[PDB]
């Protein structure tokens, strides 16, 4: 029943790419905003949802000059981004790539409905994934990102919502893989609701169990993946206060009982925390007590591009401030992913 | 936990359907052919694989008369085919329904390889699939049709392969059902292959328990649903002869072994059979000792229109006689359907 | 993977034994009462809870006459019982099988907590099963019984509830036939709770849904078994009032949206029903329009001997008449049982 | 849906023991040999297998002095020996606690047969198994083992096996846990046939992430547990020949891969290693390149005692020097449980 679906030279691939991904010190830029939830963000700062006013706006990002190279270990790239050249007609790919940090694309194609649950969901975007991945990683992507979405209540995160989900993940995991890429597994539980910190424990502890289970019935390579999940936290309606050191108690527990010693790196995911909130928790977390046998950086992205996109505020002449805003903050975080951010 | 999928209302017009297409004596005509199959199946007589070939082929099978209406309860179109018309300009669709006959669409979008298996397999077309069902209910469908391929070999029916597939299956009859579609669960179990009855009984077995475990995980309503398996057989290779009788054995002690009595229908798939052979299979089926809380018909394809396609070969004057070849075979297996064949 | 778990001869034994018991109007005197149970039941009526009293009170039961024998298909003994005797030094396991009744024993050692649950539990008994069933076997058990227990409530029937207890229920089943003994696979869901019919109705089949699923994983022989549920029926606390037209609509619907045609019969539990509760309840069953591929009879305990006991009430001199009373019982289920209950 | 099984004070004891037993340069002594296997042993050096014969040889075990507080973290008891004592009228028990090495027993009741499976197992022992763990806590016992048995054939370690076990194991386990008694799981997969190393491998990673999967079903308390293995290695009758350091690439990678971060320690078994295999083997395994989040020692039976047995061969005046032998192997691999063996 063991017929090789990665050879040799592929599992090294994969494992190299994950790796320099979660280099220490080194996170993941998400600049991978569907052109949809990029309307409401640029709402917020005024400037008009047009393909040009996000084209300037991912160049800001882009642009940054080498010092974002000791904390940016990759960037996610939203499709039309991926393709997007800067002012100088240069491919945006092209220069991160050049900064030799690594380039990765959001395949998944949106949340959708799962009959019979309570507002419940699973997400598509399986169809032509493996054409889909040949083609990005012939244009310089080396990972990819499938987001699921799981919800807290009284009986959410359901049977169903759990099982599926999970084997979506699997399945695009496997895709990826046989096509050279190393994917992202975001099973993100969403932090809507009242519930503690205990239950959110609970069911991270729960959905990664399942997720694990589920990647090792469809043959994912562990060592050639990395897990997007969310920091195990209070609900934003929750009424205690929580130290972002009994945050990360939580979080690694969480992880340190789910999560085979085989994944190279968990990349959480700053959901609704501001961009402080998120380096302290980061920081917190890689110095908790516990140990760690893989790399715990952040895969950020309104946590790193919040202030930068408020300083931009569509202004030409903002570019060069918003930029700033953003290596500040993706160099916190690149400290706060070694514990040693004061 | 219980989250009501579909209202009372819903649940009934999918009920309704489903035993239309089933009722008494009546099958299935399977002409959903893709353009690449039905490639090949054109080569076989000569023409040329136009859209227009295809057309007139089709129109061949939709021209029958009224006798067709006492034994083909249901048609499934494949996509292009749901918006043609005859050489009148009437949209087939209209044609078939004027004769009460129920419309029905391929929605699957072929299968695709399971990475780390035998040469295993799952299918794909969940992605807009809710949106495509609305439309195809919209332009007069009322059940749909999605196959998914195990295969027998020392080991293939693979639990990753019986996983996936069942789970694909299942997904696929929820969103149907949410969009008034009644889905056609299609577990084919290939005939490939020298194993006996007895292993090929044991496998179907086994799918088939999978596949409702499935449904019921994804809160399917079966009595909304209906099952096109393959009949337990020897594989085509196997070298020992079986009666007609030793096969419904067998196929009928499956299916009672695994099929809930709330499933109003099996239409069975001719797979590789001869015109005959599905005909005899199914009388023997349907006059089985073993009791049977379901309807037990066809849904066949070429068991349907092999000679039809044979004496048609691209001919404008064989028109007719072609059509009578299919109104024959359709006629015959609506008497195997209730097992008053001779 | 296919390693016949039974020869030919013993499928035949165990489907003759259990199409016995269900036979036509023919139900099953569930008297298993533990030791334990058995103490509330006479305290209830006074009379000390002796082994002497116990033998003297089944003696009560099997001591009914010939007309026992068109209502009662099987007998279920409680260990101690199975090797008691009558006044006359005759086996009481001679006596029923003499009438031609076909005798079981009650195999479970008890229910057991589950750690980590809502007061939820599993059952014992699995520690030398086999030796103890060919015991049984050889001293005239044809039959058996283990009881597994389901709550319902916010958050009860949990998945490791149903995943453990369907297992439990598949691996005694498995042990009983290898060893020649039908087992009645009893995955009781308790009325307890304030629940409305849906509900029930609903985890009901999620429920079989899973015990199904599990016996065929351990390649337990369907037709060589019998399913002893709960009618699905609301919580002993649900203020809504039920028609017994209702309550076997829901229960009919359920069973056959679970259980394979392949199940002889299913013997419903009596629960907390009065005795008529219990007889109209099933008759309404046997009068549902719904097409029923199995027999749908009863495995009544107290809905059996309520009266009974009460009449008996420890005296001697009552004894015919509590026998009496019991017998009407029977003869008005065995008619339920076949819908006949006017 | 989360009741917590444990409280914080408990989770407390189990970690704290489990960390005891596996602690730096310390490992298992399996003294649990059955009545029925002890015959076998002491059958090969003549010896009668009486129940002074064994008391007398375990004598020879645990009478080691205080060089064995080094390297031996725990003793594995057969229940009869928890209670023999030494010719001095000392319990053994005792003793072992004396010298601060913690205590434990063999709780299953052996392996049963699975119908309908190619000659596979599972294992016994839950009927009452919390009543005699809290009697064997409070006659000094902190740590259980229970043995499950899969096989590797054609198509032996199937659904059903790895199913069953590691779900028999999860019982056993939370059932231990909840009774202050840190379990050692043991799922072996034998050696028997002439599989290569990569198809072990495969096997022992499949057959883990079940068992871990199912440990969390059932609310196991990882840090409480234990995990006895088998070293993934070639069938017995396999031709190719592999270095320890192939065997220590294998082993570690398996576990890596299935293991969570939060098991305190892998106990493997020697199986039929022979005395220094068993010790390379371990010692390789210390040393491979690849990190390990967990103790990694072993819990030997015969590869700590085969010489012992074989110099006492009964005699009185060779205990000292079978309890030589036994002390050498114990301080041998309690360095290979470091790496630091030469």
């Amino acid at each position: 029943h063991s017929y090789p679906a990665l050879s040799a030279e592929q599992k090294k691939e994969l494992s190299d790419i994950a790796l320099r991904i979660v280099a220490p010190g080194k996170g993941i830029l998400a600049a991978d905003e569907s052109v949809g939830s990029m309307a409401k963000r640029l709402s917020q700062i005024g400037v008009e949802n047009t393909e040009e006013n996000r084209r300037l706006y991912r160049q800001v990002l882009f642009s940054a000059d080498d010092r974002v190279k000791k904390c940016i270990g990759g960037v996610i790239f939203f499709h039309e981004t991926l393709y997007q050249k800067d002012d100088n007609g240069v491919p945006f790919v092209r220069t991160i790539q050049d900064k030799g940090i690594v380039v990765g694309i959001k395949v998944d194609k949106g949340v959708v409905p799962l009959a019979g649950t309570d507002g419940e969901t699973t997400t598509q975007g399986l169809d032509g994934l493996s054409e889909r991945c040949a083609q990005y990683k012939k244009d310089g992507a080396d990972f990819a990102k499938w987001r699921c979405v799981l919800k807290i209540s009284e009986r959410t995160p359901s049977a169903l919502a759990i099982l599926e989900n999970a084997n979506v993940l699997a399945r695009y995991a496997s895709i990826c893989q046989q096509n050279g890429i190393v994917p992202i597994v975001e099973p993100e539980i969403l932090p809507d609701g009242d519930h503690d910190l205990k239950r959110c424990q609970y069911v991270t502890e729960k959905v990664l169990a399942a997720v694990y289970k589920a990647l090792s019935d469809h043959h994912v390579y562990l060592e050639g993946t990395l897990l997007k999940p969310n920091m195990v936290t209070p609900g934003h309606a929750c009424p205690i206060k929580y130290t972002p050191e009994e945050i990360a108690m939580a979080t690694v527990t969480a992880l340190r009982r789910t999560v085979p010693p085989a994944v190279p790196g968990v990349t959480f995911l700053s959901g609704g925390q501001s961009e402080e909130e998120a380096s302290f928790n980061l920081n917190a977390i890689n110095r908790c007590p516990l140990p760690r046998p893989w790399a715990l950086t952040f895969s950020y992205g309104r946590a790193l591009q919040a202030s930068a996109l408020n300083a931009w505020r569509g202004q030409r002449d903002n570019a060069g401030a918003a930029t700033e805003e953003f290596i500040k903050r993706a160099e916190v975080n690149g400290l706060a992913a070694q514990g040693k951010y004061e």
